[PDB]
C-alpha cells in the first residue's frame, strides 16, 4: 500500500472508528482497523460477529493498492498530534508507515486473513430515511432502555414495521416506564407484511453518533445495516420476540390535563433535591409539588399557578418518579403536555400537546408510567 | 435566625464551602455548614482539625441574628435550584426554613456546640501579596507534588521566609523532579530570620480556587490563615523538615541550550503517542526526537530546524520523562526556554528564557530533572 490523505479526514474517519475496536489489549486484531486501498479511496474498517463500520475517505494521491491492518487506537492517538498537512501511508513488510513532512512512525500490521468478514445480506426489509425523524425517535427513546438489560429483548429498541399501512413503530421499555412513536407514511419496502427488527442499545448509541438523516436502513431479520455516502454501519438483531405494548397501553384516559413543560421539569427538579419520588397535586388553577421519599425532617415544596383552569372538581393526588418524569418531558418538543390519568394507581400518560398533529421532521415520544402509590 | 439573602450571593458562597465538607455521611456534623448572623452579614463556615475556610456575604435584610448549621451539599442543591429572587432563612427549632416566593423547604440543623472552633493565630510571619505572583508560582510547581506522597514533608509544597533578603522561596518535588523559584523583593515581616512553612497539596489546590491576588498569609508555624476582604481560610501545616533542594541543584553547567517551547511540546507529545520516555538528540542546527520506552515493532520519530545555532560541535543525547519535560515547559511564560544540562547522566535544568530578568507580576519556575539512561 502506498498514499496520501488529508489529516482531518483521515482523523475524522479514526474517530468514528474508536467505538468498534477492543482497545485494552492492543496485541488482538479487535483492536485493529482494516485498511483497503482501492481506486482513489481509503476504506477504514473495525467490526465483529456483533457490530461492524467500514468508511471511506478519498485519497489526495494513490501510488499502490492493497491492504493491511492497524492498531486504531495507536493510528489515532498519531495522527491527532500531527501537523494538518497531508500523510502519507505506506506498508514495508509487516508493518505500516505513516509519514508527515520531518515526523515518520512505524506500527506492526496483523495478518488481514484474520480480519473477521464485513457481512453483506439479502434485506427482507428496507427504508430510505430522508428526514430526521428516525434518529429523533432513538435519541428520545434511548433513555429509558436498560442496555445491561438481563431480560434480552427489552435490552433493545424495537422497530415494527407495517408494509401495509407504511407505518414503523418505536418502542422503548424497562418495565416502569414505556415509551414510543408511531411513524406514518413512511415508505417500507418489505418481503412481509409485518416484520419486526430490535437493535442493541450499544448499537441504538453508535447509530446516534454516526447518522442523522439521508441514510438507508436494511434488514434480513439477523442483522440491520445502515448506510450513507460515506459509513455502512451493520448490527446485529436481538433474537426473540418483544412484548406487544399495545395490549398495555389504557384505551381511555378518564382525565387529560394541558400542563407547562418547563415550569413542571424546574418545580420537579427543585423537589428532587431531597427526593427521588415527589407528590403532585392538581387543583383547578395550581399544581404542588412535595418531596415524597425524602429523609426524615428533609421536606421540599412548591408550586406553579394554573392560568388555563383544569377540569378538576376536587384536588387530584398522583405520586410520581422525579427522574422518570422529568426524561420523559426531555423527550418532548413542545412547550406544553399533555398528562393522562385515570386512578392514582394506575398508570398514567405524558405526551406532546397536539400529538395527534402530523408532523414531517420530527418524531412524537409519549411515555407510559407507573405512578407511586401514596 | 431570620434573614434574606442573595440568590447568587448564597449559591457562590455555598460553592466555594462544598470543598471543606465530608459529604458522603449526612448524619454526621462534618457534612455541615455553620451559620451565623451578625449584624448585616452572614458567616458561613466549615472546617475541622486539619483545614477550614469562613466566608459572608451581606444580608439583604435582618429580623433576627443568631446561630445554626445545615447540610451543605443539601443546601447547595436547592439553592442551584431556585430562581434569581432573594431568599429567605429562618430558623424554626431544630430545624431550618429556606423560603422562596412558592418555594419552601427545611433541612434539620445539628448542635452548633459540636462545631469546631474556626482557628485564629499569633502569626510568627506575615505577607500581603497585591500581585498574582504567589499563587501563580503555587499553580506552576502543584504538579510535581504527590498529595498522597508517603513521605510527609514531600506531600507538600515549602514556603521558605528569609526575611533578610526579603525573599520567599517556594519549592516542591516529587524526588524524580524539582521545581522552585525565588520571590525577591518581598515585604515580609517576621519574628524569626528564617521560617519555613510546608502546606499541604490539598491546601494548595484549595487557595488555588479562592484566592489570586490582594490577600494576606500569616503563619504560627503550626497553622497558615490567608484572608481577603470574602474568605479566611486556614491548614494546619506539614510537621518536619524540608530537604535543602539548594545543595541538590548543581552549581555551574556545561551546556546550556536556548529551545522553541511550543515546538519542543508538540514533538514531545507527538512520540509521546507511543512511549513515556524519549531520546532528544541535540545537533547544531537540529532537534531529532525518538520513541525510547516504545513497544518492539512502534517507532515515532519527529525533528525541529533549529535556525539560531546551537553551540554545539557534534550530536548531544538526552533521555528525558516525557510528562516531566512537557509538565516543565508548561510551566513557563516566555516562547523560548533554556535546557541546561552536564553529562547526560546527570540531572538537568528547564527555565524560563532570561530567568534572571526581574519580573513583578509572575514567578519564574525552573525546573530540575533526573534523565533516562540511554
Amino acid at each position: 500500500m502506498k498514499i496520501s490523505v488529508s489529516k482531518n479526514d483521515l482523523e475524522n474517519a479514526l474517530r468514528y472508528l474508536q467505538a468498534f475496536l477492543d482497545k485494552k489489549d492492543a496485541s488482538s486484531i479487535a483492536s485493529h482497523i482494516h485498511l483497503e486501498v482501492i481506486k482513489e479511496k481509503l476504506f477504514l474498517k473495525a467490526s465483529d460477529s456483533d457490530i461492524g463500520l467500514k468508511s471511506y475517505i478519498f485519497t489526495q494521491s494513490s501510488d499502490k493498492e492493497g491492504v493491511g491492518t492497524i492498531n486504531g487506537k495507536k493510528f489515532l492517538d498519531i495522527i491527532s498530534c500531527l501537523k494538518d498537512s497531508n500523510i502519507i501511508l505506506e506498508t514495508k513488510d509487516d508493518s505500516l508507515a505513516i509519514k508527515q513532512n520531518k515526523s515518520s512512525f512505524k506500527l506492526p500490521m496483523f495478518d488481514a486473513d484474520e480480519f473477521p468478514e464485513f457481512p453483506v445480506i439479502d434485506p427482507k426489509v428496507s427504508i430510505e430515511v430522508n428526514a430526521p425523524f428516525l434518529v429523533d425517535a432513538f435519541k428520545k427513546i434511548a433513555p429509558v432502555i436498560e442496555q445491561t438489560s438481563h431480560k434480552r429483548e427489552l435490552a433493545g429498541i424495537l422497530m415494527q414495521f407495517d408494509q401495509k399501512h407504511q407505518t414503523l413503530s418505536v418502542v422503548g421499555t424497562d418495565t416502569k416506564r414505556l415509551s414510543y412513536t408511531q411513524l406514518e407514511k413512511i415508505s417500507i419496502h418489505s418481503t412481509e407484511e409485518d416484520i419486526s427488527c430490535i437493535l442493541p442499545k450499544r448499537a441504538l448509541l453508535e447509530i446516534l453518533k454516526l447518522f442523522y438523516e439521508n441514510f438507508s436502513f436494511k434488514s434480513d431479520g439477523m442483522l440491520a445495516v445502515i448506510e450513507n455516502e460515506m459509513h455502512t454501519f451493520f448490527t446485529k438483531l436481538i433474537d426473540g420476540n418483544y412484548p406487544d405494548y399495545q395490549k398495555i397501553l389504557p384505551k381511555e384516559y378518564i382525565s387529560s390535563f394541558t400542563l407547562g413543560k418547563e415550569e413542571f421539569k424546574e418545580s420537579i427538579k427543585l423537589c428532587s433535591s431531597l427526593s427521588s419520588t415527589i407528590k403532585l397535586t392538581l387543583e383547578k388553577n395550581n399544581a404542588l409539588f412535595e418531596s415524597l421519599d425524602s429523609e426524615h425532617s428533609e421536606t421540599a415544596k412548591t408550586s406553579v399557578e394554573i392560568e388555563k383552569g383544569l377540569d378538576i372538581e376536587k384536588a387530584f393526588h398522583l405520586g410520581v418518579n422525579a427522574k422518570f418524569f422529568l426524561e420523559a418531558l426531555n423527550a418532548l418538543g413542545t412547550t406544553q403536555f399533555v398528562l393522562r390519568c385515570n386512578e392514582p394507581s394506575s398508570p398514567f400518560l405524558i405526551q406532546e400537546s397536539l400529538d395527534e398533529k402530523q408532523s414531517h421532521l420530527n418524531a412524537k415520544i409519549s411515555t407510559l408510567m407507573m405512578p407511586i402509590t401514596l
